[PDB]
């Protein structure tokens, strides 16, 4: 049987996941949503494109969780946009999604995209009852992609020769490690030394990565980023389906690493056929650990606020 | 230097064209639109995705035609949705687009998507002044893709083993030839004989292909198809850029084939580094010819109504 | 767990099978051979190449059949070159390979390449005991590739728009059907009618296809084709592994189709996750049927000679 | 016009270069060789494979240099195998090849593979007269692919997540910098401190990389590596053809960097549409600089012995 990918949410990211899953031949695709017509429509549009590029994949749109039965991978974008209270609405969505995955796809590898990410993934894991190593959040890969793109422009090198090291969440909760970020193995601080850029331009690049999501919103005005997010989650899915062992920053349940337990945090992980196969642990200096703890504190509060709304957690 | 692809219109199809061009490494991409922010945002979004798959391409969003200068391929989706009324607004858009291509990308291979396709490509070729062999419309490839998909489902074979032969435009203007459509070389009427499906099911499949665009609109409610249309236009672009000589049904200027001159009609064509390098003419039986003539006549009616609005087209 | 591909034989075709399996990310690859070092060397060379393109697959060389345990697909090129005595040595190889698959990969999709193909795949099925729908021979896809390529050059169209219909085996045992061969849905005889080529040039292209293997041998002098044969077998394997339902001409066990039972014959088949899922049966006119029966008769003679050598095949 | 890739030498690597150029749709390919039949045979074999995957490319075999005319990229494997009189035979070959490039493809980007690489590329640049930034040697990418592969195994991570930094040539001429080699951005010496590996294992992986070519020869017995070498050279061609700006270790002409002038040394370089666009110069500690100087001196001595065989190089 082909692999089966279920996309819970058929909006801008959802459609893009479907398209990419088709193009990359990851397998059959189920697009789920509460909106009638939307998933069916996008699913049939993508199916109808299949003969052009030559991929053979079933695309199904559905409004019933039974359609996700036996999904090897589930990618969750279901939620509402920030048009505080976002927490309350999206948490109720995670509850519906969790129960749906619990019933129909308990063996799935689950990638959460819904915001606020680190809390929503934490809640989805508990509501679904899936083992934590099989439930992760997409955030870090997106920050890393933006950062790499900015640097590839700064140095006029290939994106393929830029590596960045990122932990935490987005924005002020991101913890970049310049010293573990390189061009062809040469770390960013030495590139500054060599005159390839300046520390001020690197600081602006770092700040632009923090604000990267907001920059896209400012440009589109009517929505947020969807290509790079979608590409990011597909890469995680792909490392699972192909047992690739990529090292990828994702929101994963920590159990002692970095001094944190029972909470999702953005960390470098090795992704393979068993989900999060390994959490990578590096030393952080005082300032790094300062930012790190600050994000954990912020996410702790969101999770507590979620416990407020849903004591079942 | 890399190939340069200019996308005139940065909407649902436009953004998809850009994503596909990035993924397939067809070259650098300019997203153009009149809306500020939109092409800049989609362009940067896609650029930002590029380290994931490792493609190297520049993405630029622009609100100025000068950004398209020297484009090897121009793909046009600029226009407004249908919420003869449409004709007038989109015609004026083809005039602006035409003038920008003439000025900044005169050597471009141009692929028109804007509806109503059959008149807009013909108008766009005139306004722009480009040689007709370098200006085509995307329609046939989409209808063909839908048709093939439905057949692959009916027979449970790979999409790559289904071929269909489509003349004309969308809907009632489509003239599909079942006898030149095949699974692995076996024509559809033979597959009907062998019991692989029935004539009534084949008939419904052709009808579904006619109504294909409207089926997606009914599902989406808020807009129309964009993934299959984009994929279709990108396939045409790619045959040009790679000098592939794919046989693709496109809206092309006829000059004698099928008795038709000075008009764009959907016909299978060989697309290579010189654009429309060959239009394929087959013999039609009397019924098929009558279907083809009705479709061409309806396209001529649309073009004449464009002339009434923009006399410079005459 | 990744798919596992076992290559029984690590010569020219085998090494190409491994390379393509890596490049296309079909899974982990075991190269098996009788020669020590050859499969280990090639496997490590291809593994060392993997960081360039970024594919992650394990490559193992082995001289022990236990290495092939649990293989999803097994591709067999083991044999010796013609340097009816060939039949004898290669039948012994099929017996060893058969026993090794039976013991270690009884659930594999098995693709036979070893010559002479039509007898060897039939012998290999019997020796191995695998269900016949999981054991096929590569042949038709190669004749088909050659033919398509030659036509694509003749007409100067993309290889992607050429389809050919080929029954039987290589050389004089090939039964090509020009009428079920097309460019963009247009059968070759209509293309002759339209002036795209002549009957005499089509006849020559057909004969070139019969002689295709020998033409490569004539050029290389030291051995035979390996790129197109490897590509052809890999396509078959992918259709299985992706459940793609491609229609491919392969040597398959017939059970009534075309009046044939209990023999392997080159026929267009749908290949999916269950192996040979459908064997396509068309009607043949009187001349085509005579050509087909003559081809089947010479395959029956070859199998009878194999029974002569190895009575356990009776 | 499609890109044109000329392959000077149609042996094991040559054939593999051709196949990969086909699969990756890099352009039309000319296989050239002194041996009649070989390049025509390999060329036709690969062309015949092309309808399977659907790439459209011309493959030509030739024994006349005029076939390479206007090549965008020329990759040279022409020479004889190692069975200082090798230096003399292969130098004579570089003379012929250089003269054919000068006459027929003076604007080519040229990639040398012929051994001994460090002298042959230098000598090939001088014979052909091409600008030095357009003539490079393939070496470092190969050592780097092997290195990364061995590391990916030790750490159980994707090959895509390992980066290594290699100066100099193969074997004892290699100068690897563990401190600019990484897993996920984390340098190797730090990984040793973290317990993910030991200095012993790391030293053995370095030594294994130095002996990597000889390890493959010890396994194959009758030949040397060809898959990883071909993949490495193709990555270099591709970065040029796509203006990718990949950072790749290649043998390039230094003009002041690391204190070296008028000599080809393995250094990481930016490769784009103008060939060697930037040679990366880092600071070296005293030990690293001694290793580098010893490697460069041994390259200088080889080139001096070439000047004694062919005084025209002085
Ligand atoms: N309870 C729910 N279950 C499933 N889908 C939901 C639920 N609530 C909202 N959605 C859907 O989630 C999708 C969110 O899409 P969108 O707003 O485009 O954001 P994104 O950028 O994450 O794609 C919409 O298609 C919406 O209908
Ligand atoms: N005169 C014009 N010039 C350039 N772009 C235009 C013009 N008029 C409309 N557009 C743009 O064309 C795009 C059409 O996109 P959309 O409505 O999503 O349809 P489609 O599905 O064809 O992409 C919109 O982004 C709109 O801003
Ligand atoms: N009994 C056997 N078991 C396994 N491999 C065998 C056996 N006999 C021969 N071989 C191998 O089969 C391979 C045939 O390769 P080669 O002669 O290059 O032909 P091809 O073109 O079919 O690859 C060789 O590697 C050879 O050692
Ligand atoms: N003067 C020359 N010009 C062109 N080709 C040559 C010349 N001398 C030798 N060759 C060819 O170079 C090729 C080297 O191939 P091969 O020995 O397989 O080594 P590799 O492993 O580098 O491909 C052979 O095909 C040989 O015929």
């Amino acid at each position: 049987a082909r692999n089966k990918i279920a996309l819970i949410g058929s909006g801008m990211i959802g459609g893009t996941l479907a398209h990419l899953a088709g193009l990359k031949e990851l397998g059959d695709v189920v697009l789920f949503d509460i909106a009638e017509g939307t998933p069916q429509g996008k699913g049939l549009d993508i199916a109808e494109s299949s003969p052009v590029d030559g991929f053979d994949a079933k695309f199904t749109g559905a409004n019933d969780y039974a359609a996700i039965e036996g999904a090897d991978v589930v990618i969750v974008t279901a939620g509402v946009p920030r048009k505080d209270d976002l927490l309350g609405i999206n948490l109720k969505v995670m509850e519906q999604v969790g129960a749906g995955i619990k019933k129909y796809a308990p063996e799935a590898f689950v990638i959460c995209i819904t915001n606020p990410l680190d809390a929503m993934v934490w809640a989805l894991q508990k509501f679904s009852g899936l083992p934590a190593h099989k439930v992760v959040g997409m955030a870090g890969v997106l920050d890393s992609a933006r950062f790499r793109y900015f640097l590839s422009e700064e140095f006029n090198v290939s994106v393929e020769d830029v590596t960045v090291f990122v932990l935490g969440g987005h924005g002020d909760s991101m913890v970049p490690l310049a010293r573990y970020s390189t061009v062809a193995g040469i770390p960013l601080p030495d590139l500054v030394k060599m005159g390839w850029t300046s520390q001020d331009k690197l600081d602006k690049i770092i700040q632009r990565t923090r604000d990267g999501g907001a920059e896209i919103v400012g440009l589109l005005k009517t929505g947020s980023a969807f290509y790079a997010p979608a590409a990011s989650a597909i890469q995680m899915a792909e490392s699972y389906l192909k047992d690739k062992k990529r090292v990828l920053p994702v929101a994963a349940q920590l159990s002692g690493q970095y001094g944190v337990k029972d909470m999702y945090v953005g960390v470098p992980t090795v992704i393979g056929a068993n989900g999060v196969e390994r959490i990578i642990e590096i030393d952080l200096d005082k300032d790094e650990k300062a930012q790190f703890d600050k994000s954990v504190a912020s996410v702790a509060g969101l999770c507590e606020a979620c416990i407020g709304i849903a004591p079942s957690l």
